[PDB]
């Protein structure tokens, strides 16, 4: 009953129990435990730096945004920007990571304008921070936040940077982040520039 | 309706709006291979082969090892392999690799183990191809440890697989062989170990 808005994206989602193969389009999906990420978080902190790790999975999330954008835009062009801009916030809650709750959603492609405000609700990312490494100094959340870049990148023509401004895993009640063409963050490898803003922001 | 892989299909709760999936208790996540694709080459270049391999063995076991603590205690009315096929058909529905059986024995009691399973599908294999290409050797270490994992825990002993074929080597189908430790020619701390075993084949 309540998939209205979504369902377009669940006609894509197919499960093959007995073949053992899931599919998203022509890509192949995989359903695994949180707590197993949890785990390659820390193997991998423990491996290479705490920057190298945080560096693969925004990397990762880039990649994984910009190809659910891929697929995600060569249908649904009978809606305006915004609608369908919206499949990925909701390819987010349908991969079970993340609840996006739209505060403001501001853009244009032919005027090269964006702005979003976005909450972030039940983030897996920081569950399973918290559960490896206690609570954080830094925003938790960054295999979300380069898919957020990634997505909102491709679907516009050009480099989004998102910021996480609140994070479960640093204590915050929920996770925040904040969106807008790089120029507008006052003062490839696009994971050099969202590590290095965080820095700069306090 | 086809299903013997129902009473696990029924645990499976996608909940899109709230952005979660849930196996029982514990929380999942649909996600894209290309995670895994990358993990692979940023480790072959940063640590080489032998490590990249280790460590995918090691990943897999433990998430086979946690499928086989969630799906323990839930077929008491059915024989040892009956129940010891949840490790297979889970497989199967996570959309990793499909396990046709060739034979299965197991006694927990007379300590006895023999599996050859045939892998069709594996995206393990299609993930090397599609990163290194043709390999030289069996690849698809994630989907060989959690097997080694999971069958480990059950059997409450060390089980080693070996993968004797290969869709990645250009074979047409994966296909795998296990049995305990002793049958081969030659809490923590011990999956280290496990993982070690399973490495040098
Ligand atoms: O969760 C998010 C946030 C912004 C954009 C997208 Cl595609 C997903
Ligand atoms: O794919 C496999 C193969 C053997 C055991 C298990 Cl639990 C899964
Ligand atoms: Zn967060
Ligand atoms: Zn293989």
């Amino acid at each position: 009953e309540q998939n209205k808005d979504i369902q377009d994206l669940l006609d894509k989602i197919v499960f093959d129990a007995q073949h053992g193969q899931i599919w998203f389009d022509e890509n192949r999906m995989l359903l695994m435990h949180t707590s197993i990420l949890g785990f390659l978080r820390k193997d991998l902190y423990q491996m290479l730096g705490l920057e190298r790790t945080k560096r693969f999975f925004i990397r990762c999330g880039y990649q994984a945004g910009m190809r659910d954008a891929e697929v995600t835009s060569k249908l649904r062009p009978n809606l305006n920007e915004a609608e369908a801009f919206m499949a990925g916030p909701q390819m987010h809650g349908i991969r079970g990571m993340v609840q996006v709750e739209v505060n403001e959603l501001h853009l244009s492609h032919d005027l090269k304008q964006f702005y979003a405000d976005f909450n972030w609700l039940n983030s897996f990312e920081a569950e399973v921070h918290l559960s490896e490494f206690g609570a954080s100094d830094q925003p938790a959340c960054w295999m979300l936040l380069g898919y957020a870049c990634g997505y909102s990148s491709f679907v516009m023509g050009q480099t989004i940077i998102y910021q996480e401004t609140h994070c479960v895993a640093q204590g915050d009640e929920h996770c925040r982040i904040i969106g807008k063409p790089l120029s507008e963050w006052e003062n490839d490898a696009v994971s050099d520039e969202i590590i290095a803003l965080q820095a700069e922001l306090n």
